[PDB]
Formats: structure tokens, C-alpha cells, sequence
């Protein structure tokens, strides 16, 4: 390759932080195939896009402008500020206006037509023919009350997005030979086997085991295990999982390559340990960590290529017995009975989009002859093809359940149809998909890609969710390095460029980070002497080694400037994170405020990214509803292990320490104080109405959203709101009570203790349509909230953890029922009142 070919492949490295041309960990060629194969969808794709539109990446949706926002329109007239940056000049304009239509009469109304819009201090242009009012940042200032300010300059030069050119019949059977371990240390000496299974999906298909030994750094079985299923009944994508027990260790080996041959020779499998179900305990990826892992040493012999090819209508009891199956919720279990009825049906079941993963979790994936059927009855698809997207029913076909390519190459099939607005909603729970995939190139992980490189956008948070990973999953890092590599190589010089500037900002402030905790223990308080450091350090940081700006990670409109030394501060939290304030780097832009960013060691801020993912998911699905719940989502993208970046919400305080304004050192609580709060943090008595407004919805917001994923017991300490009356919880890392109601949060919504109100009235309404909402989606909350265990938490029950949502959205109740359900949550923390909140602190000391 070119010398130059590889100080390229370097950059690579240092954004990826992965390096995917080393081979050490690997016994086949799957991944550098794959690397290889992903070449020609990075090219179709950055070929296939217009640079123009590309270069300004506009935010756009073609849903239709929510009921809430439309009244905030009482003319039919939008009022734009354009700023030349000198005067600016207002205008009335059309919700149906082109950006075209306006810089048309912009020229007309000032009594060369290559000129475009831009949202004073973020890189956001108004550009493309689409209706303003299906402008993003616009939505965003009317659901804000904010005005629509725009800078007029020159569309950004596409040359920047350049990119560098490019360049049997018989039973199957392993012999396990034994297990070579370094040291066994534990304490008593126990017996050990090995449990050799034939996977596809979750199903186990075949078992066997090897007879139990002594334990020793070494143990030798030279035994053959006959598995039951024949050669050719293997499925694609079957995995031979190999696990000990005295459970120990795993690991995987793919039975049919990535060619679709059959696996042969010798192999000496590194295993992954456990700590005293997940995603990943399904990793086709080996220990890296050769030297201290436990080791597997195997035989496989047979015989090459296993390939692939190409009237009764039901009695009503039956089809009602059926129908009565697949309208289940996605957790309910399928019997042997249920199976068999769904399958002999397949013609009738393929005519309920709903029904594919029931019915295809009825298949027998260890029979050829049953599989080839499977994909004759796929290939008349014309039900599924023209059915309305489901979202959360494409998601169940990509889970762990469903290890067939073709299975789940139709529901990405049907994610295709997704625009922008709406695979920004989903990416991060796509991405998390990505790992029950059986091989590294797949149709999901070529969406990503195609998706990624087609808009700026997306091609941002693509970057950041596979850096996450990559860092910080051995398990699946070197398939994401891989899918990440890909990207970049199609994105362009100037995101390149980007990346490198936002790379460089994390790893020496992740850096000063962590040097901070190490100094410094939980008094928990700040000493004097860490305080002049952290300002010696920093100050060194901004002159010695700074990449001028950068974009906020959570938020790529914006460009943080240099930081504002005197503004930051180590934080009090029990981590001793970093509190940051950056300059704006637009000068062109608006406020004098600067960006806030807490830099925090110790949590795991990939928990708290879907956490907060699927808070904006609740939001879009209201926004559908026509609510708007006034949630608070603050952007939080994980980076290390266990470290990451947080979003400071301007003017906001904890509750808890709201309670602290009259004293603050031990606890209890006092009613109206937060009330009192809000008086003092309003400039106007209009002001003040409207912050008890918003208190209302987002209050109700928090409950709702909240008690659905099982979070909703927290500290006072943990939830904050804003000088303008916007409640919202954090720190999302992991007697009871429904969710925080508080005599002090009933108090300004004007009731104290049993009695009623307008604005508690207003509250428990609002909480019941949110609620209901809600349950409108519960397939797509199952799925979500089960994907979320899986790949984002440690081992789970993959039968009761995801199950409190089942009871949570009142799975199989009539919204009457409901209705009530919920009322009586309400009841049950008027009921607590205090009760609650006053017990943390008793186990302290
Ligand atoms: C402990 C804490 C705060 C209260 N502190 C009060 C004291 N303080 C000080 O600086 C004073 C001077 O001592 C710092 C803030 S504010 C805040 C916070 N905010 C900041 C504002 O915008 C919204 C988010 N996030 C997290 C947090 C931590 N970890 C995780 N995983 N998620 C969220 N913790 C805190």
C-alpha cells in the first residue's frame, strides 16, 4: 500500500481507538472479508449523495406539525429574524414557505441568489425544498417560545466533504482435546467439564458434555462429541457454544463461516470468565487476553458445502385460537402446542405482519427441509412488504431470538422506509442490534453504514455510539471497529477533521479527569489544594496543546470555543467529576452564555445513554399524540469505561437542596418551600404562572416515563429543575414509592395533603392521556426496554427484569382500567408523602 496509505490507516486508529488491521485475536478471516466486503456500500453511498445537501446536512421531518405548536401560530404567520450582521430584518412568513420562497422575497422586501440561511451560533442551515414549519431548530423555538433567528451567509464548500480515493449425511461431531489454563486460583478444588451446544437464536438445538475431571491447569479429554443434529441440517449462523462448569467460562465458534462452508481444523478458543441472559455471552469474538484466559482446545472434521436454494382456509375456532396467540404481548412464551398451530398455518400467519416473530420463533431452525420452506413461504412476501412499518415489530426481528439472515434482512428491510428525523430516534437501539448478529457484515450493519454517510447527523452519533462500544466492549469491539472504519473512510475531510479536534478535547480533559479522583477521596469534600491544580491543569491545557474548537458530541450543531477557566470547578458528587464552561465558538452567536459540559468518572454513562434515548422516544411518540411533556433529555454520550461527557442544563438546582434553602445538613423535608423557590426565581408574576405551568407538565412527564421503566424511586438528590419551573431527573447508573409526588411538588400545583385543585386536576389528567399514549406503543416499549437489559446491563433475568414492564403499562387491561391503575399511583405517593425521600441517609452511617 502507500506510504501514505498508512499513516491514513494510523489517523484511523487514533478515532477508532481500535486498531482493525492487527490480527492477534483472530482465527479466521471473517473480519478483514468483512472489511473488505463493507468497501463497495461505503462507495455506492458516498457516490449516490448530493455534496450540496450533504455538506449543510439539513433537519427535516414530514410528520405533521404537532397540535400544541400549531396554536402557538394564532396568524398562519412566522416571524424571522435575518441577520446580514449588522441590521437585521424581520419577516412574516407562511408556514408553507420554501427557504427559496424566503430568500426570494428577501431580496423583493429590501425596498447573488446563491446565498443560504443559518442558525445564528450553531452550524444549522435552513436550506433544501422542504416547508420551514418541517424544520427542526424551527419547531424547537416555538415549543420554547423562542424567536427564529438567521444569519445570512455562503453555502459551505463540498470540496471540504472530500473523500481520498480508495483500494453429508452424517451426525454432526467435535472432538474437545481439553482446557489449558495459566492458574486456577479460587479457593476449594472442584470437578470440571465442558457443555458443548448447538446454537441458532437463544434456541439450543443439540447438548452433550464431556466427563467431569480434577481441576488442574491443564486437563486432556481426546473425547469425540456426536452431536444428534446431521451435517446438513446445520442452520447459517449456528453457533457451537462451548461453556464450563463446576458456570466458569464460554465461548463461540460459528459452525458455517462467513463462505458458507462448514468449519474444519484445529482451533484453541481464549474464553471469556464471569463474574458471581446477556448479549454478550453471544460474541463470535475471542479473549484477547491471551496470556491470562482460560483456553479451549478442539477438532472439527466433515465435509464442505452446505448451501442455500431458491389452499385450506382455517376452521374459525382454530383461527380464533391463533388470533387469540399472536395478539399476545412480545414477552408472552410460545407452547409446543402454540408452535405447531402457527406453523402448519404459515399461510394464514404470514397475513398478519404482527405474527412473523412468533411465527418464526415456531420454526425448526435444525431441519433443512423445514428451513428451505421457511424461506419459500419469505419469498411470497407481499403482506410484509406493504404493510405500515412497525417499528417496534421490525426491532423484535432483530433480537436475540432470530439468528437467520433472512429473517432479519426483511425487517431491515422495512427499517429502509425510516427517514432521518426517525433513525436518530432509533440509532442507538439499532447499533446495540448489531451484536445478535451471527456474522460481522450484515444487512443491519450495512444500514448503519449507508444511513451514517448519507447525513452528517446521523453520521455523528453513528461515530460517537460505535467509539463507545469500541473502548469499552471487548466482546464486540473489533466488530464496531470494523463497521466504524468503514464510515470513516466515507464521510469526508471536513467530519475527519471534526473528530480528530472533538478526539483529542476528550482523551486530555478524560485525562485531567481522572487525575482529579486519584488525588482526592470522599470527605466528600474539595480541598483548596485540589481547586488551584485543576485550574493549574486546565489553564495549561488551553494554551499548551488546543484544538481551537471542537463540537459538542451531544450536540453537533454547536462549536465549543475555549474554555472559560475562571467558570470551572471540580464538583462535590462522590466521583469528583469535572464541571466545564466553554466560550461559543460563532461569534456570530446570540447569547453571551457559555456551553456547560460535566466531564465524570466512576458511572456508566452507557446506561444512562439509553436511558435518556428512550426518554426521547416517549417525547416523539406524545409529540404523535399531539402532548408535549416537557421532558428534559439532557445529551450524555459515553466514552471509556465507565466515563463520558454530561450536558449541563442552564439554571436548573436539585430539588434536593431546594429542601437545603432554609438549612441543609441532615434531611427531612418542608412543604411550599419549593414554591417559594419559584416566586424568587421569577422576574415577572407572568413569568411566575407560567413556570408553574411548566412544573405541571413536566412533572407529569417525569412520573409517567419514569414508572414505565421502573426507575421512578429516586433521591430528591437526583431530580433538579430550572429557574423557569422545568422538572427533570439524572444520573441514571441504576418501601418503595410509584414515582417522586411530593407534598412540595403538590404545593405548587396548589393542594397540600388530601384535597384537590385546577392545577392538580391539570396533573393527574395530563399523566392519564400521557399515560395512555404510552400503552398505545407497549410492543415497542417491550422490545426497547428488553434490547436495553440485554445489551446495556450486566446479566439480567431475560425473564423477570424485563417482566416489570409488563405489570408497569398494564399489559391486557382496557385504558379504563388504566386509567385507574395509574390514579391510584398518584394516591399511593400522596400516601407516602415524606416517607419516601426521608429514608435515604439512615444506612449513610
Ligand atoms: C450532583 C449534580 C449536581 C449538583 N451539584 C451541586 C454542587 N455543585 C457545585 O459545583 C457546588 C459549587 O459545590 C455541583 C452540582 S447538578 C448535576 C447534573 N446536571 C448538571 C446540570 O445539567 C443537568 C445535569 N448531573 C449529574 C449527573 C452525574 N452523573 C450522571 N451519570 N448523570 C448526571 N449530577 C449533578
Amino acid at each position: 500500500m502507500s506510504e501514505e496509505s498508512q499513516a491514513f490507516q494510523r489517523q484511523l486508529t487514533a478515532l477508532i481507538g481500535y486498531d482493525v488491521t492487527d490480527v492477534s485475536n483472530v482465527h479466521d478471516d471473517e473480519l478483514e472479508f468483512t472489511r473488505r466486503g463493507l468497501v463497495t456500500p461505503r462507495m455506492a453511498e458516498v457516490a449516490s449523495r448530493d455534496p450540496k445537501l450533504y455538506a449543510m446536512h439539513p433537519w427535516v421531518t414530514s410528520k405533521p406539525l404537532p397540535e400544541y405548536l400549531w396554536k402557538k401560530i394564532a396568524n398562519n404567520c412566522i416571524f424571522i429574524v435575518i441577520h446580514r450582521s449588522t441590521t437585521s430584518q424581520t419577516i412574516k412568513v407562511s408556514p408553507d414557505d420554501t427557504p427559496g420562497a424566503i430568500l426570494q422575497s428577501f431580496f423583493t422586501k429590501m425596498a447573488e441568489q446563491d446565498f443560504v440561511l443559518r442558525v445564528c451560533g450553531r452550524d444549522e442551515y435552513l436550506v433544501g425544498e422542504t416547508p420551514i414549519k418541517n424544520f427542526q431548530w424551527v419547531r424547537h423555538c416555538l415549543k420554547n417560545g423562542e424567536e427564529i433567528h438567521v444569519v445570512l451567509d455562503t453555502p459551505p464548500d463540498p470540496a471540504l466533504d472530500e473523500v481520498r480515493k480508495e483500494e453429508c449425511d452424517r451426525k454432526f461431531r467435535v472432538k474437545i482435546r481439553g482446557i489449558d489454563i495459566p492458574v486456577l486460583p479460587r479457593n476449594t478444588d472442584l470437578t470440571v467439564f465442558v457443555e458443548a451446544n448447538i446454537q441458532h437464536g437463544q434456541q439450543v438445538l443439540c447438548q452433550r458434555r464431556t466427563s467431569p475431571k480434577p481441576f488442574t491447569e491443564e486437563v486432556l479429554w481426546n473425547v469425540w462429541l456426536e452431536f444428534s443434529i446431521k451435517i446438513k441440517d446445520l442452520p447459517k449462523g449456528a453457533l457451537l457454544n462451548l461453556q464450563i462448569y463446576c458456570l466458569l467460562y464460554y465461548v463461540n465458534l460459528l459452525l458455517i463461516d462467513h463462505r458458507f462452508l462448514l468449519r474444519r481444523g484445529e482451533y484453541v478458543l481464549h474464553m471469556w470468565q464471569i463474574s458471581g441472559f446477556n448479549a454478550d455471552k453471544l460474541t463470535s469474538a475471542t479473549n484477547p487476553d491471551k496470556e491470562n484466559s482460560m483456553s479451549i482446545s478442539i477438532l472439527l472434521d466433515n465435509y464442505c458445502h452446505p448451501i442455500a436454494l431458491p389452499r385450506a382456509e382455517m376452521p374459525n375456532q382454530l383461527r380464533k385460537q391463533l388470533e387469540a396467540i399472536i395478539a399476545t404481548d412480545p414477552l408472552n412464551p410460545l407452547t409446543a402446542e402454540d408452535k405447531e398451530l402457527l406453523w402448519h398455518f404459515r399461510y394464514e400467519s404470514l397475513k398478519h405482519p404482527k405474527a412473523y416473530p412468533k411465527l418464526f420463533s415456531s420454526v425448526k431452525w435444525g431441519q433443512q427441509e423445514i428451513v428451505a420452506k421457511t424461506y419459500q413461504l419469505l419469498a411470497r412476501r407481499e403482506v410484509w412488504d406493504q404493510s405500515a412499518l412497525d417499528v417496534g415489530l421490525t426491532m423484535q426481528l432483530l433480537d436475540c431470538n432470530f439468528s437467520d439472515e433472512n429473517v432479519r434482512a426483511i425487517a431491515v428491510q422495512k427499517l429502509e422506509s425510516l427517514e432521518d428525523d426517525d433513525v436518530l430516534h432509533y440509532l442507538l437501539q439499532l447499533v446495540q442490534a448489531v451484536k445478535f448478529e451471527p456474522y460481522h457484515d450484515s444487512a443491519l450493519a450495512r444500514f448503519l453504514l449507508k444511513r451514517g454517510l448519507r447525513n452528517k447527523r446521523i453520521g455523528h452519533f453513528l461515530f460517537w455510539f460505535l467509539r463507545s462500544e469500541i473502548a469499552q466492549s471487548r466482546h464486540y469491539q473489533q466488530r464496531f471497529a470494523v463497521i466504524l472504519e468503514a464510515y470513516l473512510r466515507g464521510c469526508g475531510t471536513a467530519m475527519l477533521h471534526d473528530f480528530t479536534q472533538q478526539v483529542q478535547v476528550i482523551e486530555m480533559l478524560q485525562k485531567v479527569t481522572l487525575d482529579i479522583k486519584s488525588l482526592s477521596a470522599e470527605k466528600y469534600d474539595v480541598s483548596s489544594q485540589v481547586i488551584s491544580q485543576l485550574k493549574q491543569k486546565l489553564e495549561n491545557l488551553q494554551n499548551s496543546q488546543l484544538p481551537e474548537s471542537f463540537r459538542v458530541p451531544y450536540d453537533p450543531g454547536l462549536k465549543a470555543g475555549a474554555l472559560a477557566i475562571e467558570k470551572c470547578k471540580v464538583m462535590a458528587s462522590k466521583k469528583k467529576p469535572l464541571w466545564l464552561e466553554f466560550k461559543c465558538a460563532d461569534p456570530t452567536a446570540l447569547s453571551n452564555e457559555t456551553i456547560g459540559i460535566i466531564f465524570k468518572h466512576g458511572d456508566d454513562l452507557r446506561q444512562d445513554m439509553l436511558i435518556l434515548q428512550i426518554l426521547r422516544i416517549m417525547e416523539s411518540i406524545w409529540e404523535t399524540e399531539s402532548l408535549d411533556l416537557c421532558l428534559l433529555p439532557y445529551g450524555c454520550i459515553s466514552t471509556g469505561d465507565k466515563i463520558g461527557m454530561i450536558e449541563i442544563v442552564k439554571d436548573a438546582t436539585t430539588i434536593a437542596k431546594i429542601q437545603q434553602s432554609t438549612v441543609g445538613n441532615t434531611g427531612a423535608f418542608k412543604d411550599e418551600v419549593l414554591n417559594h423557590w419559584l416566586k424568587e426565581k421569577s422576574p415577572t408574576e407572568e413569568k411566575f404562572q407560567a413556570a408553574v405551568e411548566r412544573f405541571v407538565y413536566s412533572c407529569a412527564g417525569y412520573c409517567v416515563a419514569t414508572f414505565v421503566l421502573g426507575i421512578g424511586d429516586r433521591h430528591n438528590d437526583n431530580i433538579m429543575i430550572t429557574e423557569t419551573g422545568n422538572l427533570f431527573h439524572i444520573d441514571f447508573g441504576h418501601e418503595r414509592v410509584p414515582f417522586v409526588l411530593t407534598p412540595d411538588f403538590l404545593f405548587v400545583m396548589g393542594t397540600s395533603g388530601k384535597k384537590t385543585s385546577p392545577h392538580f386536576q391539570k396533573f393527574q389528567d395530563i399523566c392519564v392521556k400521557a399515560y395512555l399514549a404510552l400503552r398505545h406503543h407497549t410492543n415497542l416499549l417491550i422490545i426497547l426496554f428488553s434490547m436495553m437489559l440485554m445489551t446495556g446491563m450486566p446479566q439480567l433475568t431475560s425473564k423477570e427484569d424485563i417482566e416489570y414492564i409488563r405489570d408497569a403499562l398494564t399489559v391486557g387491561k382496557n385504558e379504563e382500567d388504566a386509567k385507574k391503575y395509574f390514579l391510584d399511583q398518584i394516591e399511593v405517593c400522596r400516601d407516602k408523602g415524606w416517607t419516601v425521600q426521608f429514608n435515604w441517609f439512615l444506612h449513610l452511617v
